[PDB]
């Protein structure tokens, strides 16, 4: 059923929340045992906000590999994500280190660092170009070299160094900083945009490893982005564009991050933001 006819008859009929719980009902359940071990209590922003056993992101040291992370392989659509909470005052070093072991390329953050009075995240790069970060525990340095501020996102060039080899990679830091305190937009173009530049950057493509998306839990804003680009990749590579289904693409995701679409709004507005999409994919 092509999913603009899906939209109206939702919308009209006001549905969206029974929608929203169908997919809550269906989505898998797996182990997330090495989250909730004691010593990993202050590597967690929320209790109820775990990676699952098989599909976390391990840190390349025997000490303690644990961070709050998961891979999402999409194998149709041949694209890989990680999804990550923001990073907290003891996890900045490992958020670094998973950046570096991973080979990723770009990082995308959909959150700004205060909202609604409150931290949702460190700051965890550098804001100035001669006052650069170390980070001690992983062995790491982290340099500003430009930043480019525009109405409805901010890009930064990084300069990730590990003190250990002297290599050096360039990282590109993708903010979207207009998304509302409360609720969603109420347009998608900016959004979709925003997607357009970083796929645009490589930062999506398989020279590189996969992109690290993150919010404040990395499970709503960041399972939006991720689900829109799928969705509108497969519409590209399929005989019928139409056959794409988004509540089972966002089933599929489901199996490597508990949670994702937090909200039935949230639900809403993912669909929009593919179906405004689709009019530049179909060639329009």
């Amino acid at each position: 059923m092509e999913m603009e006819k899906e939209f109206e008859q939702i919308d009209k009929s006001g549905s969206w929340a029974a929608i929203y719980q169908d997919i809550r009902h269906e989505a898998s359940d797996f182990p997330s045992r090495v989250a909730k071990l004691p010593k990993n209590k202050n590597r967690n922003r929320y209790r109820d906000v775990s990676p699952f056993d098989h599909s976390r992101i391990k840190l390349h040291q025997e000490d303690n590999d644990y961070i709050n992370a998961s891979l999402i392989k999409m194998e149709e659509a041949q694209r890989s994500y990680i999804l990550t909470q923001g990073p907290l005052p003891n996890t900045v070093g490992h958020f670094w280190e998973m950046v570096w072991e991973q080979k990723s390329r770009g990082v995308v953050m959909l959150n700004r660092v205060m909202e609604k009075g409150s931290l949702k995240c460190a700051q965890y790069w550098p804001q100035k170009e001669e006052k650069e970060m170390i980070f001690e525990d992983t062995n790491l340095k982290l340099t500003l070299i430009s930043e480019d501020i525009k109405s409805y996102y901010t890009v930064r060039q990084l300069e990730l160094e590990n003190l250990t080899t002297q290599e050096t990679r360039e990282i590109l830091h993708f903010h979207y900083t207009t998304w509302p305190d409360f609720g969603v937009p109420e347009s998608p173009a900016s959004f979709l945009n925003f997607l357009f530049k970083v796929r645009e950057s490589g930062s999506l493509s398989p020279e590189h490893g996969p992109v690290v998306v993150h919010c404040s839990a990395g499970i709503g804003r960041s399972g939006t982005f991720c689900l829109a680009d799928t969705c509108l990749l497969l519409m590209d590579k399929r005989k019928d564009p139409s056959s794409v289904d988004i509540k089972k693409v966002l089933l599929e995701m489901r199996k490597f991050r508990m949670g994702l679409i937090q909200t039935a709004d949230q639900l809403r507005f993912s669909y929009l933001a593919v179906i405004e999409g689709a009019k530049f994919i179909m060639g329009d």
